[PDB]
């Protein structure tokens, strides 16, 4: 009644936000009683923290390496295309493929040893389509953001040739994408696009002997991812932390477990917290200060508060959500440097935000469930 | 949308089957957490929310106070084969007692809606009472519950009185074992699919390699080789030793050289978990460790059940396997090559094995039983 057992393999390109999407979806198919397997290029331990089996299909990953084929490929791009905004996603081609480039010999033979019926794989990871016409199995998309696939991974195939001839592979089109974002918060849509409800995962984690106690009037969360953190350093929260000590309202500095002493005094409404999974930080939380970190715009949503975007205005992958929270109107836009005290005071009070934040968390939970939408993928395949 | 608050007291094979339905209602939407003390972090290692509601919980601190102020226990069924799990009543209620403040206090912060609690967790159902929601109870193996929770409570009414509760029972209980492997039912008792889980692992830059014939699996729990020792080992590897089969050796990331050169019929291999392993076995040897029977059910395959003679907590799993006749039992210092052959070869065993895998697979996934939950209790 449940229909036949199945082996899904999961499909995961290194890069910011890619993996912990595919989480819910992967303990969805193993609940309902399928076999699952994630490939990944780097961090296989924080997919085996999942509770999930992992296979790291690139053991010569390295961003070093992938700089140099790119170079080999563009010897223009590191200095053009790399040091500017980006507008989409098929303009990277040439440096996507070098990402996916080491995990292809690797993913070829997981595929003919595993035997996949299913491929799912992340946006970014076009070794996943490679994988499952290896197999001659569909492959379904995985969208973390509002970032439309459009003509993506032509472009990378286009650099991958020789590996596509030596494993005798074409490149397959998904047979559905699966949304991150509810309609509403998208303009336009993907082919085969399927809409599912977030639910965050941010790891695992022990809270402590008790949970973290809730404060007397809830506070407005400011955090940043840590690999944001490493590349933009604890300076782009700092503008951020003294526009709050100029704010009548309480605040929760939540930077993971970096040392935040470099910033020096903490305005006396700002409390620090150590690292907690961002989903439980802001179940007590009325807005939210972030730098677009992976997921952090969803969860903002299953949160139901206001939220402001705030990236380091050195970060090129903003256009899209910037675009995407502005035109629903769930939040303000702007940049780490630029954020003061009015638009602190905007968040908290403008209750327009937290309408538009309401009703797009409505329309989310409204969705399929990861467990609905494995028993949807099912019937689709 | 609900609240759900897993509990799982201190012991072997309390957590893992739980992870499956812990699972199964996040993907449903649902937030949940999980109280337990000891290796809170084992179940942050399943994704999960975890809060240790005894941190400074020692094992060894718990049985030692039983034992002083329980000598009778102590000096009959402490030391002796469990026939039953009310019989370990004062015991169970000691591992229990220091995990009431801290779930009581969980409680009254998190407020569930939904309590699910392995079946040796009295304090689930304590805390159930606390909240005013029902509790549903997670089997692990073939023990019946029978009285247990009254007995175990009747030694944590300082506790209860404390805490102001009382005592409810469970609104269904979910079973690891198929019906076929079970001799009585539990009230409200629920089956449900086995999905092996024995925790996350990177398993290399590929998978294991298959076999040119499939193997017989030699296997054995991290904590019952420490429990034990790896002298509960030798005698089944001396006895695949003279069997004209190939043998594959998995004590987790154990020390293998206290056993010297292998036989040339046995390889190890270092640790993944039991269901990746058995993908490629003809038949496994195993000492009764959490999820055992069940994981060689879900790969179909023959089983000997042989845990080392010291190990107190296998009757009713040596009956269980026995009854239905999908594998032998024996006790490891007990394995010889004609058993060995017996587990390779007896049809019949075979015969079971795969039926009851059947019998397993039909019956509703985790994912199914987590629809019908908040369908028909919640």
């Amino acid at each position: 009644i449940e229909g036949r057992h199945m082996r899904v393999l999961f499909v995961s390109s290194p890069g910011i936000g890619h993996l912990f999407p595919l989480i819910q979806l992967a303990w969805g198919f193993r609940t309902a009683g399928h076999d699952v397997l994630i490939a990944v290029a780097e961090h296989a331990d924080r997919a085996a923290a999942a509770g999930l089996e992992v296979v790291d299909v690139a053991p010569d990953y390295s961003a070093v390496k992938v700089f140099e084929q790119v170079a080999k490929d563009n010897p223009r791009f590191a200095e053009t295309v790399a040091t500017r905004p980006a507008i989409d996603l098929e303009e990277w081609g040439v440096q996507i493929a070098a990402v996916n480039r080491p995990l292809v010999d690797g993913t070829m033979a997981l595929v003919d040893d595993y035997r996949p019926d299913l491929v799912v794989y992340e946006q970014g990871a076009t070794v996943g389509l490679l994988a499952a016409d290896r197999a001659g199995v569909p492959a379904v998309q995985r969208n973390q953001s509002a970032w439309r696939t459009r003509g993506m991974h032509r472009s990378i195939a286009s650099f991958l040739t020789d590996l596509m001839d030596k494993h005798q592979v074409s490149l397959p089109e998904p047979v559905a994408t699966i949304e991150s974002f509810p309609p509403s918060l998208l303009l336009e849509a993907e082919p085969e696009g399927w809409f599912m409800r977030w639910v965050p995962y941010g790891g695992g984690a022990v809270l402590g002997d008790r949970l973290p106690p809730v404060p007397a009037r809830p506070e407005v969360a400011i955090t940043m991812g840590t690999i944001e953190l490493q590349a933009f350093g604890i300076g782009a929260v700092e503008p951020i932390i003294a526009a709050a000590g100029e704010v009548d309202a309480d605040f929760v500095l939540a930077l993971g477990d970096l040392d935040i002493s470099p910033l020096g005094t903490l305005p006396r409404n700002v409390r620090a917290v150590g690292w907690t999974p961002l989903h439980t930080l802001l179940r007590t939380c009325t807005a939210v200060v972030h730098h677009g970190g992976g997921g952090t715009v969803m969860t903002a949503i299953d949160a139901g508060i206001p939220q402001l975007l705030a990236p380091d205005p050195r970060d090129q992958f903003q256009h899209t959500a910037r675009e995407a929270v502005s035109r629903r109107g769930i939040g303000l836009v702007s940049t780490s440097d630029k954020v003061d005290a009015d638009l602190l005071r905007r968040l908290i009070g403008d209750e327009s935000l937290r309408t538009a934040a309401r009703e797009v968390r409505e329309e989310m939970v409204a969705l399929p469930t990861p467990a609905e939408t494995v028993r949807r993928i099912v019937e689709r395949i």
